[PDB]
């Protein structure tokens, strides 16, 4: 920060250019910081509300906030959105770019139901980023409090705790507590700013073609393979009685499942089938009950979305996977609603690849055939990785998180968000915010004991953030027209993707990224 | 070093998501008969267990429990017979100690 | 343009202002929701433009002299193009630019 008062930290830049292969998105808005828990740090337990073994939880709760714009919509409008997965086979970020400026800070009093606020000049708020990941990382999870999708909207910043081991409600003694006035945190009055630079850790792009081949249709449809299979082990019956035969034939147009193949589906971890219309559900709660569930540490957690794995077959568009997909709200929607009222994400682009999240991996022999006894085969409902597999990772959405921080553990397989985007050993640092406390006027002899009484106040400013993400341009040769994300077009009572007339930003649908197709 | 968190309970206790799960295929039963809904909630502070996550746990290879105090075991051997071992080339190995798994 | 002056294929800019949102206080535990509560502010200040016009000098050689446009000249009980007693301006008449003359 350098000037005074009356002269503004930083101009507005929300923009989007578009260049080459690279693609530079700003985006800007106003946020707005309450004074949590009275600037206290206060363990938060499930002991307070009873709840289940499997809820239970301990951690505390700061009065930090932090800044999250961990979805597309964030750096994306619908219109780049839409040229993005258009016109490209993959994307992902390259450098970072971070803002604070124009901060304000109001005092607040509250006088027989008279509600008054007013500048206070001297008084500061507190900014920093974890470089070094000494924090508990609470992005990722998919919460609340991202930037608006919507440039001109208002938010406020969500509340930063954080959750640690525990027996039942209680403590275990590797508990952790992080104090977070114990690192260093820049402080800004009204003419101070705030700023940051970062670059992303090399990643694969992500793709956003679907596959315009299947696993077991990559062979020569005009041509018969050298390579021998096992037809029959019966002579052809002429309406008498088998007869013992091993009968080889070649793979060939006319049988293709029979042919020999080098590769094989992905692997799945399976998931309940849902449909859509409720008269062909069972009338019961599988919710829970049936639900495909880890279990770790005596919890058991729902396993959500889990796996990537196409969502329902071919012909059928009404099913869904129990806890197999993202799910979104609609505008005005609860946090707790019927099924209108969700939006509902499909992956129907990874069925080449990709075993049906409702359905069985395949089917494999359990027993030693004799004369005397019959060959038996067992279903396999979860299948491991296995050499040869090939499988697709989970779309992402406009809604949808970009990254995720990969745990530091000795080892991980194939990390990538389930939920979807960029899997990170060192994602961007988490920016946290407080207002520094002021004290009221103290008692004027000398007392030991904490105050506990101070000003109320809230503080106020613009963050802008700039991300720079490298393209994948489409190099097909495919002759006939590619699918594309269309609007509406037919007349409709109110544009998709813009205010009503009450001012209420929407999003009607969810959007993937898979449009473009390439060979398998 | 021993981690001071567990993957299930990464998130963040005080926000609530924005990913909906499917909580109930019936309606809220007022104590007469089950009628078919479907109904959706957000991940939050209260339910934990249903929230959307982005990470597994390791791989297991399961193996018998066994207690230190001796009447709570069973009364048999089943050292051998009841062992988890991998079957190479006609021989039974024991699987010794096995994959890296939390004992108890 | 019908209305008149001049068409151009890029005009002089839009220049387009907004009072900044400034949020009321928040409610100190975290709501999604959009705010729709700020505190009620105006914004006044001086604007200032400076255009440079190009002239087109009289060549002509007409002999009589020319129209001209001319004030009012007999006594009025007000000004024209100046402020009344009550301080209103008040333009009495459209004035247009052609009195001059010259060949067809
Ligand atoms: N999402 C994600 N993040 C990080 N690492 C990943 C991810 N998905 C796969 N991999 C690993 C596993 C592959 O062997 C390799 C491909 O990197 P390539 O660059 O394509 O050669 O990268």
């Amino acid at each position: 920060g350098a000037d005074g008062v009356g002269n503004a930290s930083g101009n507005w830049h929300c923009d989007s250019t578009w260049l080459g292969d690279r693609v530079i998105t700003t985006s800007t808005r106003t946020w707005a910081l309450p004074t949590y828990n009275n600037h206290l740090y206060k363990q938060i337990s499930s002991e307070t509300a009873g709840s289940t073994n499997d809820n239970t939880y301990f951690g505390y709760s700061t009065p930090w906030g932090y800044f999250d714009f961990n979805r597309f919509h964030c750096h994306f409008s619908p219109r780049d959105w839409q040229r993005l997965i258009n016109n490209n086979w993959g994307f992902r970020p390259k450098k970072l770019r971070f803002k604070l400026f124009n901060i304000q800070v109001k005092e607040v009093t509250t006088n027989d139901g008279v509600t008054t606020i007013a500048n206070n000049l001297t008084s500061t708020i507190q900014v920093f980023s974890d470089s070094e990941y000494q924090l508990p990382y609470v992005l990722g999870s998919a919460h609340q409090g991202c930037l608006p999708p919507f440039p001109a909207d208002v938010f406020m910043i969500p509340q930063y705790g954080y959750l640690t081991l525990n027996n039942g409600s209680q403590s275990v003694g590797r508990s952790s507590f992080y104090c977070l006035e114990y690192f260093p945190s820049q402080m800004l009055r009204t003419g101070n700013n705030f700023e940051f630079s970062y670059s992303f850790e090399d990643v694969p792009f992500h793709s956003s073609y679907a596959h315009s081949q299947s696993l077991d249709r990559l062979m020569n449809p005009l041509i018969d393979q050298y390579l021998y299979y096992l037809a029959r082990t019966q002579s052809n019956p002429g309406g008498t009685a088998g007869n013992r035969e091993l009968q080889f034939y070649q793979g060939g147009p006319s049988t293709m499942a029979e042919q020999a193949k080098n590769w094989l589906p992905g692997p799945c971890f399976r998931q309940q089938r849902v449909s859509k219309t409720l008269d062909q559900n069972n009338n019961s709660n599988f919710a829970w009950t049936g639900a495909t569930k880890y279990h770790l540490n005596g919890r058991n957690s729902l396993v959500n979305p889990g796996v990537a794995m196409a969502t329902h077959k071919d012909d059928e568009d009404r099913f869904f996977p129990s806890s197999g997909v993202l799910i979104f709200g609609k505008t005005g929607a609860t946090n707790k609603t019927t099924l209108e009222n969700v939006l509902m994400t499909n992956e129907e682009e990874i069925r080449p690849t990709n075993p049906v999240a409702t359905e069985e991996y395949g089917i494999v022999s359990s027993n030693l055939q004799a004369a005397n006894t019959a060959a038996q085969t067992q279903v396999v409902n979860n299948q491991g990785a296995l050499p040869g597999m090939v499988w697709q990772n989970r779309d992402v959405y406009l809604q949808g998180p970009i990254w995720a921080k990969i745990p530091h553990t000795d080892g991980n397989f194939h990390p990538s968000p389930l939920m979807g985007g960029f899997g990170l050993k060192h994602p961007p640092p988490q920016i946290l915010i407080k207002n520094t406390p002021v004290p009221a006027n103290p008692p004027e002899v000398f007392t030991p004991a904490k105050f506990a009484s101070f000003i109320t106040q809230y503080s106020t400013g613009q963050v802008s953030v700039e991300i720079e993400w490298e393209l994948q341009k489409e190099n097909s040769k495919r002759w006939n027209p590619e699918i594309q994300y269309t609007s509406n077009f037919e007349k409709q009572t109110g544009v998709d993707f813009a205010v009503d007339s009450q001012g209420v930003y929407s999003e009607p649908r969810p959007i993937g990224t898979r449009y473009l197709t390439r060979n398998l």
